[PDB]
């Protein structure tokens, strides 16, 4: 059970409205290149990223950035399992 990325939303959001990620952007006032970055979990949403979808959407920036901290955690979690399991392993 991995983190829903923003992006992952976001993604789904433009499918069920059948807009592009262009057109998106147009809208929050981003580029589309940043959405784009956004949907392929290669960027982080931002507070202001997080304002421009709370506006458009109607839904607050709160829900973003949790969404964001949840995945930031998740990954701090695992690299720190990743780097203690490593420490711990003989060879």
């Amino acid at each position: 059970v991995r983190p829903i990325h923003p992006g992952e939303v976001i993604a789904d959001i433009l499918d069920d409205l059948d807009i592009n990620t262009a057109n998106f952007a147009e809208i929050l006032g981003v580029s589309n290149q940043t959405i784009q970055e956004v949907i392929n979990g290669q960027r982080s949403i931002t507070v202001d990223i997080a304002i421009r979808l709370g506006k458009a959407l109607g839904n607050g920036p709160r829900l973003w950035l949790n969404l964001q901290q949840k995945v930031d955690l998740w990954y701090a979690l695992q690299s720190h399992k990743e780097e203690y399991e490593q420490v711990m392993t003989l060879v």
